């Protein structure tokens, strides 16, 4: 619901990568259970669209651990390594809830228009990708 913006100081990047690739993962077993609905009416520029929509939905739900866990770390200052962040993917990969997102655009009817340029961006490599919360 609501969020404090902190600016933390002993941000690794590198981790950061390694932490994405494990969420994306555990966030793309679900993403084909949605496809194995919608399959059959899924047009092509769909496809290439629902890898933008989970990034907004990351963004989205990285809010709700924002509080949790990266308060936590800057407060304390410790810098968590590897195999700690993979632990934190595993529970972040564990809900997964893009119905909740596609209800609410649907809603709201803010489909946006197909892109070339939307298309060449979801292509380009995630640890290349820049990461933004909300």
């Amino acid at each position: 619901r609501s969020w404090h913006y902190v600016e933390p100081k002993f941000l690794n990047k590198a981790f950061e990568v390694a932490l994405k690739v494990q969420i994306i993962a555990g966030f793309d077993r679900g993403l084909v259970k949605w496809l194995r609905v919608h399959g059959r009416t899924l047009s092509t520029v769909q496809k290439k669209a629902l890898y933008f929509v989970n990034r907004r939905y990351m963004q989205t739900h990285w809010a709700n651990y924002m509080l949790w866990i990266n308060k936590k770390i800057d407060a304390l200052g410790r810098t968590p390594v590897v195999g700690d962040y993979t632990r934190l993917g595993a529970e972040i990969g564990r809900r997964i809830d893009m119905a909740y997102f596609y209800d609410a655009l649907k809603d709201k009817n803010m489909i946006p228009k197909y892109l070339p340029y939307m298309e060449e961006i979801n292509r380009m490599r995630p640890a290349d990708v820049p990461v933004k919360y909300m």
